[PDB]
């Protein structure tokens, strides 16, 4: 029935609202110009990053990293820091997808281990336009041009994310669309090392129906939006592997030692 | 509110199950006999020790050298290596404590630096009785009388931990209880060198509330269990200073030792 599916959508949308403070609708308002006053600090070069570093830390010692370092490395350390933060919120949201917490604990951990990245890059798209990305819970805004100009390995780092966001943001999805999408990702029965594949696919199967009904109702004028959205999941799988490859060059060719015990061991045997 | 507090307990218990392979329930299964996979090998003297290592026929050891040193020192190498894994386990668990990864980064490190030893002893109690301790994932069992008999410096290393364990275990706490108690330890605002005390105390306070309710509901006949458990926090703190004092003696009585890089940071200027 339709009402069951719609009830599952409403249910997901409210968890997602509990789990993620900066939503797409809020982020989009900020990126445009809703009630222009609390404007984010715009970082567009090195000087304005240093000037900004002391306006998201000059308050009271809470940045995404301290100093005594090269700027291209510090930006990258701040991003790994935020990712660990975002893994916690994704885990919290997962627990509220019906059926998830009744899976075998190891399969829970595996699902999260490979889902988290695709979700991070999906949701990061809500903070981006073609020119930059909202940072620090929407406090800052770092321009795509500035990220591009960092040195050889750090420059080409966030570009692929921006290439994705633009094509994905053109689907015009909202938070209620994304909440299901995100849940269809977590319950991917094709992750390596999964013990019980059948029950996961039973869940995804019921989320797919929910997604499909959601898109058909919320976006009737968009022929085959469901299909296009499932195809975007190849693009995500792609950006993850390509990010994974770039990440396995950073720890390989660099001088900075300071990586999070969580990601560095969760990146282990990962595509 | 009592629902969030129960939600926090199940949350922490799951992260506990996920981070620590040898739980209290399992350890007490191996100690009890209520298991289905051979009783552990008892080590009580030099010959049973010899054999317990020489038990390499269908039973393995963890990646490093073999009999490289003296007996007393080879146990010392054994525990050291296990510490490093405990630390990694504890770190993994820490990142899942609501509000921990949002903390200033230096603060995070400080909390882990001082909290780890306390958690290592609390959880080492789970594998103890008055007679000895499970070693190497509970495949082995080394007697307290054995550990007492070692050469001067080394024979006083685990005796303090034993005395604590017998009283702690009398509290009859379970894994669901330990999970919140451990979180309370890590989020301590009196660790030297912290930069944002208040946000740490706020979390502890909420964890304190959680633990109280967990104890009331899980041990309703146990009068003042909460107080009795917080009191054990001073016993633990004494174990650590004691342990760190024994390290000093090892610098004077031993030749080349030198600790694992990770452990050496955690001990650095530690009281
Ligand atoms: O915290 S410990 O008590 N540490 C410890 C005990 C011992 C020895 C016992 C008997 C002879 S030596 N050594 N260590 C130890 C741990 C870490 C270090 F960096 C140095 C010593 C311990 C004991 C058993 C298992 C553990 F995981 C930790």
């Amino acid at each position: 029935e339709s009402a069951d599916l719609r009830a599952l959508a409403k249910h997901l949308y409210d968890s997602y609202i509990k789990s993620f403070p900066l939503t797409k609708a809020k982020a989009r308002a900020i990126l445009t110009g809703k009630t222009t006053d609390k404007s984010p600090f715009v970082i567009y070069d090195m000087n304005s990053l240093m000037m900004g570093e002391d306006k998201i830390k000059f308050k009271h010692i809470t940045p995404l990293q301290e100093q005594s370092k090269e700027v291209a490395i510090r930006i990258f350390q701040g991003c790994q820091f935020r990712s660990v933060e975002a893994v916690q919120e994704i885990t919290e949201y997962a627990k509220s997808i019906p059926g998830f917490v009744n899976l075998d604990l190891n399969d829970q951990v595996t699902l999260l281990k490979y889902g988290v990245h695709e979700i991070i890059y999906t949701m990061l798209a809500s903070l981006m336009n073609k020119d930059g990305v909202l940072i620090s819970e929407g406090q800052g805004f770092m321009t795509r041009e500035f990220l591009k100009s960092l040195r050889k390995p750090f420059g080409d780092f966030m570009e692929p994310k921006f290439e994705f966001a633009v094509k994905f943001n053109a689907l015009e999805l909202d938070d209620s669309d994304l909440a299901i999408f995100i849940a269809v990702i977590i319950l991917s029965g094709d992750r390596p090392g999964l013990l019980n594949v059948k029950p996961i696919e039973d869940i995804q199967d019921n989320l797919l129906q929910a997604l499909e009904l959601q898109l058909k109702l919320n976006h009737p004028e968009s022929s085959q939006l469901f299909a296009k959205l499932l195809q975007k999941m190849t693009d995500l799988r792609q950006i993850v592997t390509e990010h994974v490859q770039l990440l396995q060059v950073i720890k390989k060719t660099e001088t900075d030692m300071s990586l999070h015990p969580l990601l560095q061991e969760i990146y282990k045997d990962l595509y």
